[PDB]
Parts: C-alpha cells; sequence; structure tokens
C-alpha cells in the first residue's frame, strides 16, 4: 500500500533498489553489518533483509514517526536495531561493512552532504561500501526539465492518486539535489578508491563508493 505508492512515485523502483541491493550481496558477507541511513519506513533495509537474512541492519532516521513504520515492518527480526539521529549528529561508531541510503541525503545542504561522505567512510571497515538510491538533479536547467517530464510521465502511467503526486511535489520543493556525477565525484574527494553509478532513470539513481577496492 505504502509500498505501492513509493512504486507509482519512484521510476524503476525494483531496478534501483535492486541494484543497492544486489552490489551490497556482491561487496560484503552474509553476516554483514549493515547501517540504513535516512531508513524511512525500512524499505531499503528490508529489500536487503530479503537477500541477507544474517545481516545485522541499524535503521537509523531523525523521525520517530516514519521508525514506527520499520519497527512494526520488522517486528519478529533480532537482528534489526534502530537508531534516532539526524544525519548531521554523530553516526553509530560501527564499524560497519555497508552503509546504504535511499531518497533522504538529497534533503541536506551541499556542504553536509561532502561532509557526511567523508564521515560514512571513517565507520567503514576496509573494503566496506556506501550505497546511495538517490533524487538526483540534471546537469542543466533545460534537462532538468526533460528529467520533470520522465518523472511526471512514470507517475501518470502508474495511475497515482493525484493528491500524492501533488504531496511529492510540495516535499520535493525542500530537496536540495545535484547531479549523479558531482556527489560520485565528492565520493572520491571523501576517499573512496573507487565511486560508480550502477544504475538510473533519469531523476533517480544508484551510486555506491567502495573503502579500498
Ligand atoms: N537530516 C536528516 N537526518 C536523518 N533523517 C533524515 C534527514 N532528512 C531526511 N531524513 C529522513 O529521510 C527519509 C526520506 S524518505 C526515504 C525513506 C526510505 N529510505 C525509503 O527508501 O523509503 C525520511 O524518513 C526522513 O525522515
Ligand atoms: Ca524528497
Ligand atoms: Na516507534
Amino acid at each position: 500500500t505504502y509500498d505501492a505508492l513509493r512504486r507509482q512515485l519512484i521510476p524503476s523502483f525494483d531496478l534501483l533498489y535492486g541494484s543497492a541491493v544486489s552490489v551490497v550481496a556482491m561487496s560484503v558477507p552474509a553476516t554483514a553489518r549493515i547501517l540504513d541511513l535516512g531508513a524511512g519506513t525500512g524499505l531499503l533495509g528490508a529489500a536487503l533483509r530479503e537477500r541477507l537474512p544474517d545481516a545485522e541492519l541499524l535503521l537509523q532516521d531523525r523521525s520517530q514517526a516514519m521508525l514506527e513504520q520499520a519497527r512494526q515492518r520488522f517486528a519478529d527480526d533480532d537482528q534489526v536495531a534502530i537508531r534516532v539521529a539526524d544525519h548531521l549528529d554523530e553516526l553509530p561508531a560501527g564499524p560497519f561493512d555497508a552503509v546504504v541510503s535511499a531518497l533522504s541525503i538529497h534533503a541536506l545542504e551541499h556542504q553536509d552532504k561532502q561532509d557526511l561522505f567523508t564521515r560514512i567512510r571513517k565507520i567503514l571497515r576496509p573494503g566496506g561500501i556506501f550505497v546511495n538510491v538517490e533524487q538526483v538533479l540534471a546537469p542543466t536547467s533545460e534537462l532538468e526539465k526533460m528529467y520533470d517530464r520522465q518523472h511526471e510521465a512514470h507517475v501518470l502511467a502508474s495511475d497515482t492518486p493525484a493528491e500524492e503526486w501533488a504531496a511529492g511535489r510540495e516535499r520535493m520543493k525542500h530537496d536540495i539535489p545535484i547531479d549523479v556525477e558531482t556527489q560520485i565525484q565528492w565520493l572520491r574527494d571523501a576517499g573512496f578508491t573507487t565511486a560508480d553509478c550502477l544504475a538510473k532513470d533519469w531523476r533517480f539513481a544508484t551510486y555506491a563508493g567502495w573503502n579500498g577496492s
């Protein structure tokens, strides 16, 4: 229902979230310790749990209301913990095999994104992976209009309730997105040895940084 609405609002939901799960599964052991940053209702954590039954998940968000949905989703899961913290607050010490995030970090000022990527690398073990499923800006105003048309085309094709799309539009006014290549370069600046865009559908992209490989 909520998960159905996220699929209606997010072009290539299965490709982009699935790419995040696949790249983690190919980068970390079965028993990986994983931080889901801005976990919300725990959708990305849930996708990872489906693939990695033995992974320890820490779901972190500033919103207790969002994390209540995550607590309900993971009620019977003894390998899931929840932390209430802002991206800008001290991160959990870990170390972590993976730090993942979906549709959260684009809320931060650009300087705070650059600092967050560096702070994430500090809590990753050597060879650890950072993955972001992200809302990204087009590199030009003209291309941004085309990105917007492609997003609207998906929303309309998915028979999204008009009020939910209106609410989606209102939330996006507060967003501080940047182009995918700029923020992938920020991973290199943060000291990740490899950074790559795995999958992309115009405004939405899955990218990753590796802490040594
Ligand atoms: N500065 C910040 N610190 C922590 N969480 C933040 C944040 N800004 C936004 N968030 C959280 O980021 C989430 C964005 S919605 C995405 C939720 C989830 N990752 C999913 O894929 O469905 C919300 O849960 C919101 O509370
Ligand atoms: Ca948003
Ligand atoms: Na709760």
